[PDB]
C-alpha cells in the first residue's frame, strides 16, 4: 500500500539475512556499552568505591509503567470520616470536644530526632503523603430520608456522632437534638431532577481545602482540552505519517457520564531533559521505542558478474572477499555500525586490534574506500574521531598507492602527512581527501548540506530534518533525475580519482553499486525524520553544541557513548540494506506514557524544593544536614519505575551536590491532577503548625488547683478539668529566651541546673523552643505518672536540648461519699510543662454547641451517576469528525 | 557534615592525640570541640575537574 | 586508544609513570656503547624471513 | 453533520423538501436488471450510505 515499498525491477530483492526490532537492539547496546567499561576495569588497577553492573529489562519497566498509568489516586467512599470526637465527663450539661484529625496526624509519622536528619525528612513527607490520602476523596450516592415530607441527611454522613449522648439529655435537651437533626437538611431538595446533592456540616480544614480544590478540578477540566490534547495526536500522526480509523469521534455528551483526566497532553521536553546524567537514558528509551521492525537485505548477486555463454562468464574483482559470511562478533559489529548509522552525532565508533584474528592486508586496504564512502565527518556535527580517521587517511593513501598493473608516476609534496602527492596522467591531487573535522571533506557529507530547518514540528526541542549526501526523501514518491543523473560531489571526485588512477573495474564495480547506496541513505533519512521523533530525542542545542565541544575539547555535559566495530564489519555493512517491513506497536500507545513519566518528574521536583526549605528555615534541627539525605528520603517513598528509568544510567552511585542542586532550582513543571492536589498540600504545610512541629515550650512554677468540695452534685453538674496546656502565651517579660547553644555551654560548665533552679525560684516563665517536636495529647483520668507531667526537654544519653513530651488533660472526677477534705493533701502536687499550638484543638462545648462546626459545604451526586476514567483512551487511532480549528 | 559544613576527621589530620581526652577539664573539651569545628574543606579545581 | 574511551572517561583521572619523549641523547650519551646498541638494536628489531 | 448531533434529521428535512443528493464523488458500479414482480425491499428502499 505505501508506495516505496513496492517493487517492478529485478535489482532491488534479494534473499534476506537476517532481521531485528528495537527490543533486542536496545538490550545488545546496554550490553556492549558495560561489557566495555567492565573490560576497562578489569584490565588495570581501580581504586575507588565498589559497584555491581547488571543489565536490566527495558520490557519490564515499560510493561510496569502502563501499569502505574492505570494506578487511580482517587478514591470514592458515599460517606466522608468523622471530623470531630466528642466525650462526656460527669457534667451532663457540658462536653468535651476533640479533632480526630489531630490524634491521627499524631499517630502517622514515628518520633523527633535531633541527630536523624533523613528520618526527619521520611517523617515529615509521610506527614504529606497522609494529607493527600485524607484529602482526596468525592461523595456518591448520599442516603436520604423523609420526615413530615421533607428531605433530611442521617446522623452518620454528617461526619459526627452522637448516638451515647442521647441517655445524657433531658426532655428539652433531646428535643433539642431531633429539633437539630430535623434542621439538618440536604439544600435544593425539591427539584424533581435534581443530580446534586449539598450538605451543610463539618470537616478537617487541610481536608476539606483539598475536597475544595478538587470539585473545582471536576469543574474546571472539560471536552476542550480532549479537542486539544487529540488534535496534537492528529498533528503527532501527521507527522508520523500512519493510516487512520476511518471512525470519526464526534463530541456528543450523554447527559448521565462523567469524565475523569490527570494529564495534560501537551507536553514539557525540558522538564525530561534537565535530568542529571540521563543522556543515555534518552537515547536508550528512544531507541526501545521508536525502532521499527526491519531486516537486512543482501544486494543483487548480477551486479558484480554477468554471464555470456555457457562456459565463459565475468568474475568480479572482489571475488575473494565476497565469498565470505561473519561470524556472530563480526555480526554484532555490524548490529553497531548501523546504529552508528541511524543516530548522527551522538555515537562513536572505534576500530578494535587484537592479535588472536589474522586477516589479509587487503582488508584495511579496501576498508579506507569504504570508510570515506560510508560516514559522514563534517558539517555540522560529526560521526568518527580522530585516530581512526587518521587510520582511514592511511589505508586510502595505501590503497591509492599500492598498485598492481605497470607504474605510473608521482610527485610527491612537502610534508610528512598522507596524501601528500599528485598522481598519473591529470595530475589529480589527493591532497583534497584528506580528513578536517571543521571542513569534512572526503566524507559524505562534504560539499553539500547535511541538515535543514522546515515548518513547525510536534516537538519543540527539534525542528531539525537530516539530508544526508545532500538527498533528500522525496525522490522515492517522485524521483527528480535520470538513471545515470544521481551522483553527489565526493562519490564523483572518488570515481573521477579511481579513473585517475588507472583502476577501472573497482571503478565500474562502485558506478554499479552507487543506486543501491543511495537508496539506502534515502530510507535511512525517512527514518530519521518520521520514526524518531519523540521527547526523548536530542534538542537542537545540544546538536549544534556537540562539535565545537568535541573540536575544541570543551567540557561537555552530554558525552557522544563511544563503541567499537572490526575492520570487515564495515565493508560487510557495505553490502546489506535495512528494511522496516512493519512499524512498531508500541509506538502506537508511544506519547501518553511518556506523559505519566513526566508529571511524576513534577512530583518529585515539587517536594524536592520544600525540603531544602527547611535547611534554610531551620539549622539548629538540621545541624548535620547533607542533601542527600532529603534525596534519598524521597528517593525511598516514590514508584520504582522512574527510579528503574533514571538508574540505568547507573550515575546514582556518582550523583553529586552540584547536579542535584542545579536541578532543584529550576522551577519547569508539568500539570497533573495528583500535582496539584502536592503543591496545595505543601502549601497548607508551609504552616508547620499543622503537623504538631510546635516550638512553643515554656516552664515556671504551676501547681495543681486545689478546689473546695462544698456540694458533691454541684461539682458533677460544673465539671471542673485542667490542662498543662497554654491555650495562649503569657506576656513577654516573664519569658527568657534559650537556645541550644547556650544549653549546651552551661551543660558543659555544669551551672544549666543552677540556672533552671534560679528562675524557677523566681517563678517566671521559662522558653525551650526552636527545634519542632512531636505533640501527643492523651487524657488521663486518674494520676499519671511523672515521665509526661514532668516532661523536660534536657534528656540525659551531656543532654539533648529538645525533647517531646506528651501534653496532659486532667478530668476531675468524684463521689458522693467522698469527705470535704478528701482532695485535701499536705504536700500539693506539681507540673512544670507547658506548651502552645495555636488551635481550639481541645474545648468544652455545651450542649446547644453540639451542633455549633456545620458551616461548610460539601457536593455529592446521585446513585445513577457513573464516574469513568478516561485518561487511557488517548491514542492516535482517534480523529475528531470536527476538527480542531 | 555539620554546621552546613563538611568537616574532615581526627584521624586524616595525621596526628594522634586520643589519650589525653579522659584527664582534661571541660574548658579545654570545649575548646578542642570549637577548634574541630573550626576546620574546613574547599571545593577546589585542577585541570577542569572537582 | 580505547580505555581512554569508556562512557565514564570525563570524569577520571589518569596515572602514568612513563614519559612518551625518551630524550635520545640520553641512550646515546653512553660512551663506547655502540656495539651494545648494535647488538641490542638488531636483538630486538631485526626480523626474519625466508 | 454526524458530528454536533444533527445527521438523520437534516436528511430527513431535506427529503421532506424534495431534492436531490450526489452522496460522494467516488464513481460507483452499476447493474441491470429485469423482474416481472416487484422488486425485494432491500434492493428498492435501501440507502446508498451506511
Amino acid at each position: 500500500q505505501r508506495p516505496e515499498r513496492i517493487k517492478t525491477t529485478p535489482y532491488l530483492e534479494g534473499d534476506v539475512l537476517s532481521s531485528d526490532s528495537g527490543p533486542l537492539l536496545s538490550v545488545f547496546a546496554l550490553q556492549e556499552i558495560m561489557q566495555k567499561v567492565r573490560q576497562v576495569q578489569a584490565d588495570y588497577m581501580t581504586a575507588t568505591r565498589e559497584v555491581d553492573f547488571t543489565v536490566p529489562d527495558v520490557q519490564k519497566i515499560l510493561d510496569d509503567i502502563k501499569a502505574l498509568a492505570a494506578e487511580q489516586v482517587y478514591k470514592i467512599v458515599k460517606v466522608p470520616s468523622i471530623s470531630f470526637r466528642h466525650i462526656v465527663m460527669q457534667s451532663r450539661d457540658r462536653v468535651l470536644r476533640v479533632d480526630t484529625y489531630y490524634e491521627e496526624m499524631s499517630q502517622v509519622g514515628d518520633v523527633i530526632t535531633e541527630d536523624e536528619p533523613e528520618k526527619f525528612y521520611s517523617t515529615i513527607i509521610k506527614k504529606v503523603r497522609f494529607i493527600r490520602g485524607k484529602g482526596s476523596f468525592i461523595l456518591h450516592d448520599i442516603p436520604t430520608r423523609d420526615h413530615r415530607g421533607m428531605e433530611v441527611a442521617e446522623p452518620e454522613v454528617l461526619g459526627v456522632e452522637f448516638k451515647n449522648v442521647l441517655p445524657v439529655l433531658t426532655a428539652e435537651h433531646r428535643a433539642m437534638i431531633q429539633n437539630a437533626l430535623d434542621g439538618s437538611i440536604i439544600e435544593n431538595g425539591n427539584v424533581a431532577t435534581r443530580d446534586v446533592d449539598v450538605f451543610i456540616g463539618a470537616c478537617s480544614e487541610p481536608v476539606y481545602r483539598i475536597y475544595n480544590r478538587l470539585q473545582g478540578y471536576i469543574e474546571a477540566v472539560q471536552l476542550q482540552e480532549l479537542r486539544n490534547s487529540i488534535g496534537w495526536l492528529e498533528r503527532l500522526g501527521h507527522r508520523k505519517r500512519i493510516t487512520y480509523s476511518q471512525e470519526v469521534l464526534t463530541d456528543f455528551r450523554r447527559q448521565d457520564t462523567i469524565w475523569v483526566l490527570a494529564l495534560q497532553l501537551p507536553v514539557n521536553p525540558q522538564v525530561v531533559w534537565d535530568v542529571p546524567r540521563s543522556s543515555i537514558a534518552n537515547l536508550i528509551m528512544n531507541i526501545a521505542t521508536c525502532l521499527p521492525t526491519g531486516e537486512y537485505i543482501a544486494p543483487n548477486p548480477r551486479i558484480s558478474s554477468i554471464t555470456l555463454t555457457q562456459r565463459i562468464t565475468t568474475t568480479g574483482p572482489f571475488a575473494i572477499l565476497t565469498g565470505s559470511t561473519p561470524t556472530a562478533q563480526q555480526l554484532n559489529d555490524v548490529r553497531k555500525i548501523y546504529l552508528a548509522l541511524m543516530f548522527p552525532g551522538q555515537i562513536i565508533l572505534d576500530l578494535k586490534i587484537d592479535p588472536g584474528e589474522r586477516m589479509d592486508p587487503a582488508v584495511r586496504m579496501v576498508a579506507g574506500v569504504v570508510g570515506h564512502l560510508l560516514f559522514t565527518a563534517g558539517g555540522r556535527f560529526t560521526n568518527l574521531t580522530q585516530n581512526m580517521a587518521r587510520q582511514l587517511d592511511i589505508a586510502l593513501n595505501d590503497y591509492l598507492l599500492y598498485m598492481y598493473n605497470t607504474r605510473v608516476q608521482v610527485n610527491y609534496g612537502p610534508t610528512g602527512e598522507p596524501l601528500d602527492f599528485q598522481i598519473g596522467r591529470n595530475q589529480y591531487d589527493c591532497n583534497v581527501f584528506r580528513a578536517d573535522f571543521a571542513t569534512g571533506t572526503g566524507y559524505n557529507g562534504w560539499a553539500t548540506i547535511d541538515v535543514e530547518y522546515r515548518e513547525p514540528a510536534p516537538y519543540v526541542h527539534a525542528q531539525r530534518y537530516i539530508r544526508y549526501c545532500g538527498i533528500d526523501s522525496r525522490e522515492l514518491i517522485n524521483p527528480t533525475t535520470y538513471g545515470i543523473g544521481m551522483t553527489y560531489h565526493c562519490y564523483n571526485e572518488m570515481l573521477r580519482m579511481l579513473v585517475a588512477a588507472g583502476k577501472d573495474s573497482e571503478a565500474a564495480y562502485f558506478r554499479s553499486m552507487l543506486p543501491f547506496h543511495m537508496v539506502r541513505f534515502a530510507r535511512i533519512n525517512q527514518i530519521i525524520n518520521e520514526d524518531l521523533h519523540s521527547v526523548f530525542s536530542l534538542p537542537d542545542d545540544m546538536f549544534n553544541a556537540l562539535l565545537p565541544d568535541l573540536i575544541a575539547g570543551a567540557h561537555q555535559n552530554a558525552d557522544p557513548v563511544v563503541l567499537d566495530v572490526s575492520w570487515i564489519s564495515l565493508w560487510f555493512a557495505f553490502n546489506r540494506s535495512f528494511e522496516p517491513t512493519h512499524r512498531n506497536e508500541m509506538l502506537e500507545v508511544a506519547p501518553l506514557i511518556e506523559s505519566v513519566y513526566a508529571s511524576e518528574l513534577s512530583v518529585m521536583k515539587v517536594d524536592m524544593r520544600h525540603l531544602s526549605l527547611m535547611q534554610r528555615r531551620f539549622p539548629d534541627v538540621l545541624i548535620q544536614a547533607r542533601p542527600s539525605h532529603f534525596w534519598k528520603a524521597v528517593l525511598n517513598d516514590s514508584p520504582e519505575a522512574v527510579k528503574a528509568v533514571m538508574n540505568l544510567s547507573h550515575s546514582h552511585n556518582f550523583i553529586n551536590i552540584r547536579d542535584m542542586m542545579r536541578w532543584v532550582m529550576l522551577p519547569s513543571l508539568q500539570p497533573s491532577l495528583k500535582l496539584a492536589l502536592e503543591e496545595e498540600a505543601w502549601a497548607a504545610a508551609n504552616d508547620f503548625e499543622d503537623l504538631m512541629l510546635t516550638d512553643q515550650v515554656y516552664m515556671h512554677r504551676d501547681m495543681l488547683p486545689e478546689p473546695r468540695l462544698d456540694d458533691i452534685e454541684r461539682f458533677r453538674q460544673e465539671g471542673f478539668y485542667y490542662t498543662n496546656m497554654l491555650e495562649a502565651p503569657p506576656e513577654i517579660d516573664r519569658v527568657v529566651q534559650y537556645t541550644y547553644e547556650i544549653a549546651r555551654l552551661q551543660a558543659n560548665m555544669g551551672q544549666f541546673r543552677a540556672a533552671l533552679r534560679r528562675i524557677m525560684d523566681d517563678d517566671d516563665w521559662v522558653r525551650f523552643g526552636g527545634v519542632l517536636r512531636t505533640v501527643r495529647v492523651k487524657f488521663y483520668d486518674a494520676r499519671p505518672p511523672d515521665d509526661v507531667l514532668q516532661g523536660l526537654p534536657f534528656s540525659y544519653d551531656t543532654i539533648k536540648y529538645a525533647t517531646e513530651t506528651t501534653i496532659f488533660y486532667l478530668i476531675y472526677n468524684v463521689e458522693f461519699s467522698n469527705t470535704p477534705d478528701s482532695l485535701v493533701l499536705i504536700n500539693p502536687t506539681y507540673t512544670m510543662t507547658k506548651v502552645f499550638i495555636n488551635k481550639r484543638i481541645v474545648e468544652r462545648v455545651r450542649v446547644g454547641q453540639i451542633l455549633a462546626v456545620l458551616n461548610r459545604r460539601f457536593v455529592a451526586y446521585k446513585g445513577k451517576m457513573r464516574i469513568m476514567d478516561i485518561t487511557q483512551s488517548l491514542k492516535m487511532g482517534t480523529k475528531l469528525a470536527a476538527p480542531t480549528v
